[PDB]
C-alpha cells in the first residue's frame, strides 16, 4: 500500500473514484448548456454564462476528489465520461429544471459516499464531504429553486426570460 | 504599370474596385437605417446608434480596400453608390432583418472574391480577405442572428421592442 | 438551417464535431497524467504543472471549437470521452514520449480538417485553423521535442529527472 | 467541576492530556533532528529548518489542546516528556522515515480520541479533531511521503541529497 495511507477504506477510495467521474460527468452536461444558450437561435447569454460558470465549477470539484485520493494514498481510476443526456436543452426553465434536477442526484450520492464513510469511521473524509462538497451542494439547489421561482414569476417565456437572462449575465 | 505592382491580376484589381463600391453601398444604407431610428415618431436610439456604429464600419471596410488597391499598384476606380433600397425600414425587426439579408451578401461578394484571388494564386490578396473582411462578416452575421433571436423574444414589438433597445444603447 | 449559415458544409460541421471530441478526450489525458504526478509515490510538480497547463489549454481547444460551430450556424454534438489509454503513465519520459504521440495524432486531424476545408472552398475554415490550431500545435510538439531531448541530457532518471522537473514548475 | 464544564466526558480530558504529552514529545522530537542537522559533520540547513518548523508547529498544536481543556473545564495534567527516541538520526532520508513514522502514531491517537469523543457524543471534541488536527496531520503525511520520494530519486545520499536539502532551506 502507499506510505501514506492510513485508516482509509477500499470502499470509500472506490466510491470517490465513481464520485469523479459523476462530478465530470455533471461538469459536461453544464458545458453542453452552456453553449446550447449561444446558439445564434438561442441568444441568451445570461444563461450561457451561468453554466459555463458551473461547469467550471463541477469540473474543479473532481479535481479536489482526485487531489483527495492522491492524499490519502488511493488510486485514481478514471472512467469514460458519458455524452451528456441531451443535445438540446429547450428553453432556460427547462434547462434549469434538468440543473436542479442534476444538482440533487450528485447530492444524494454524496450522501451515500458520507454515509459509506461514517460507516467506515472515517471522520477525515466526513469532515472534507462536509466542509468542501455538501455545503456548496446545498448552496448551489437553493440557488437554483430561487432561479426556477424567479424566472417562473418573470416569464418564463418571451419578456421575462429575456429580462431574467439579465439577472444571470 | 505601377514601379510596384507585382502579381496582381487585374481581375482581382476591378473585383476590388466593385467591393469597393459594395461597402459604400452598404454603409449608406446603414446610415439611412440610422436616422431612420431619430424620427420623433420612432425614437429608437440603441438602433440609431447600433447602425450609425454599422456605418461607419463599413466605411472603414472600403477605405481598407482603396489603401489596398495602392499598396499593390492598382487604380481606385470610383462609381455612384446607389440610393438605399428604401427610405423607412419598418419595425427595428426588419431593419435587422434587412442587415442581416445586406450583411450575406456582402459575405457572398467577399467569398467569390477569395475565390478569384484564389484561382489567380494570389496569396497576399487572400491573406487580406480572411484576416480583414471575412472574420468581421462572420461575428457580424453572428451578431446580428443573435439580435433578431433577442429581439423576438423580448418583442418583437411594444415593451419588449423598447427593453431590447435599452440593450444597444 | 440556420439564419447565419453561410458557405458551411455539413462535412466540415461533421468534422468539427469529432474534433471538439477529440480535443476534449486530450483534456482528459492530461488530466489523468497531472494527478498521476501528485502520487505520493510520484511527486514530480513540474510535471504536474505542465500536464494541468496542458489539459486546461485543450479544453480551451475544444471550447473554441464549439464557439466557432455556432458562429458558423453548426449544431454541436457531443459524444462520449473515452477513458485515458492507462491509469499510470510511468516515468516523466514516457509520459512525454506518449504526449508527443498525441499531440502529433491531434496534428493529424487538423492537418485532415483542413483538407476538408479547402476541398470544400471555406477560406474561413482554414483561416481559423491556420491561426488558432495549427500554429499552437506545431509549437507545442516543438517544445515537447525539446523537453524529450533536456529530459535524456538531464536524466532521464533520478538527479536528472529531479532537477529537470524543477524547470518545470 | 468547574462553572463551563458541559458535556465534556472525563476519559475525553485525560485522553486529550494525553495527547498533549505525545505533541509534546513529537515537537521535541523535531527539536533533536533540527540541531543534529547543522552538527558540522552533517551540515543540511534544508532539513534543520524543516525539523525546526515542525518542532514548533507540534509545540503549538500541544498549546492548543492545553487551550482546549481549559476551553471545556478540564484540568490540564503535564507529564514527563521522554528523551527522543535516538541522538543522532542517521542520513536525511532515515530522518524522514522516522518523522513518517511518528506523524502516523500520532495521527492514529488523534483517529483513537476522535473514536472516544464519538462514543461519547461530544460533537464539540469530534469537530476540533477535524478541523484542527486530523486535516493538518493528513498533509504532513502526505508532504513527509512527497518528500520520500523526491529524495529517493534525487539521491538519497551525495549530490542528490545536497540538492533535495536546497530545496527545503
Amino acid at each position: 500500500a502507499s506510505q501514506v495511507r492510513q485508516n482509509y477504506h477500499e470502499d470509500c477510495e472506490a466510491s470517490i473514484n465513481k464520485q469523479i467521474n459523476m462530478e465530470l460527468y455533471a461538469s459536461y452536461v453544464y458545458l453542453s448548456m452552456a453553449y446550447y444558450f449561444e446558439r445564434d437561435d438561442v441568444a441568451l447569454p445570461g444563461f450561457a454564462k451561468f453554466f459555463k460558470e458551473s461547469s467550471d465549477e463541477e469540473r474543479e470539484h473532481a479535481q479536489t476528489f482526485m487531489k483527495y485520493q492522491n492524499k490519502r494514498g488511493g488510486r485514481i481510476v478514471l472512467q469514460q465520461i458519458a455524452a451528456p443526456s441531451m443535445q438540446e436543452w429547450g428553453t432556460g426553465l427547462e434547462a434549469l429544471q434538468a440543473a436542479l434536477d442534476l444538482e440533487k442526484q450528485v447530492n444524494q450520492s454524496l450522501l451515500e459516499l458520507h454515509s459509506t464513510a461514517s460507516g467506515n469511521n472515517d471522520p477525515h473524509l466526513t469532515k472534507l464531504l462536509e466542509d468542501e462538497y455538501l455545503e456548496e451542494q446545498v448552496d448551489s439547489i437553493k440557488k437554483i429553486g430561487d432561479m426556477i421561482t424567479k424566472l417562473k414569476r418573470a416569464g418564463p417565456h418571451g419578456l421575462g426570460e429575456y429580462m431574467f437572462d439579465k439577472e444571470l449575465n
